[PDB]
């Protein structure tokens, strides 16, 4: 793990 991400983005989506 160096540059690796772990996160998660949510938003509106239809």
């Amino acid at each position: 793990g160096n540059h690796r991400s772990f996160s998660d983005k949510n938003g509106l989506t239809s």
